[PDB]
């Protein structure tokens, strides 16, 4: 059984994140509190999902849809019946409060941001192997000149126009803040990108000592930050949809299929 494979163990990223409070409703929804969820990191989930992986150990982690460990493993979702991490969750463009007036040029072209998953993954992955994100974010902008188009229609250029963007550290929102921060770069931006955790991210948008950010995921992941701060920010646009989370296992656990097969 699923609890037999895997001792009665889902390993987790880190302790402060929507996905860990979500998987903790999970754990509830499914009578599931004789479980332990072990807290840890994106690194050293990622490193204890490699090991178990080549050894074809049984493992069962917290995983989000927007990141390349569904390219680099073949893994699955335990189907959520209970709909416990919610759904229909996106990616959101967020800015200061009164900063479309401040600075409708750059409002425009933020609000203009969109792409896919796997356009996301083709910088990720390229991070991932090492490759400095400015680096690639440039080979990016290069490559997928009709995108870049879109984003930058009727969008004029600036004289060094200073701009903030505040990015949490997740390897989905280091590709989206350093792609954007090189389209302003190009469109003559004196661009400085705030690296804060979600919190003082949320923080430092509210409070205007960011301009923007690119790390909103709503409505499940931020719903309390959200909350918070619910007449103190604007939301200027949706860089992404269709982002599923929830427990994931690799494929070779066939007989592993439903957060319901964890109950047996
Ligand atoms: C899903 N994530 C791991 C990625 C961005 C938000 C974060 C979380 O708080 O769960």
């Amino acid at each position: 059984s699923a609890a037999e494979q895997v001792n009665k163990t889902i390993i987790g990223i880190d302790p402060g994140s929507g996905i860990m409070s979500l998987t903790d409703k999970a754990m509830k929804d499914y009578d599931l509190n004789d479980w332990t969820l072990i807290s840890a990191s994106s690194a050293a989930m990622t490193a204890t999902l490699k090991k178990s992986y080549d050894r074809k150990k049984p493992i069962i982690i917290t995983g989000w849809t927007p990141h390349w460990m569904f390219s680099r493993y073949k893994l699955k979702y335990l189907d959520d019946p209970k709909q416990s991490y919610g759904s229909a969750e996106e990616i959101h463009t967020i800015t200061r409060k009164g900063f479309s007036k401040e600075q409708p040029n750059a409002a425009k072209l933020l609000s203009q941001f969109k792409w896919t998953q796997d356009e996301m993954g083709e910088i990720m992955i390229k991070v991932e192997e090492g490759e400095k994100p400015a680096k690639v974010a440039a080979e990016y902008v290069n490559k997928h000149k009709d995108q870049i188009a879109e984003w930058t229609k009727g969008v004029q250029k600036v004289k060094g126009d200073k701009i903030n963007l505040a990015y949490v550290a997740w390897d989905s929102e280091i590709a989206s803040t350093n792609v954007i921060g090189k389209v302003l770069e190009d469109l003559g931006y004196e661009v400085t990108l705030t690296q804060v955790e979600a919190g003082p991210m949320w923080t430092a948008i509210a409070t205007g000592s960011a301009d923007a950010s690119l790390s909103a995921w709503l409505p499940n992941t931020h719903k309390a930050y959200a909350a918070k701060y619910k007449g103190k920010y604007d939301d200027i646009g949706t860089s992404m949809t269709g982002v599923k989370m929830g427990l994931v296992v690799p494929q070779y656990m066939k007989n592993v299929n439903s957060i319901e097969d964890l109950k047996k």
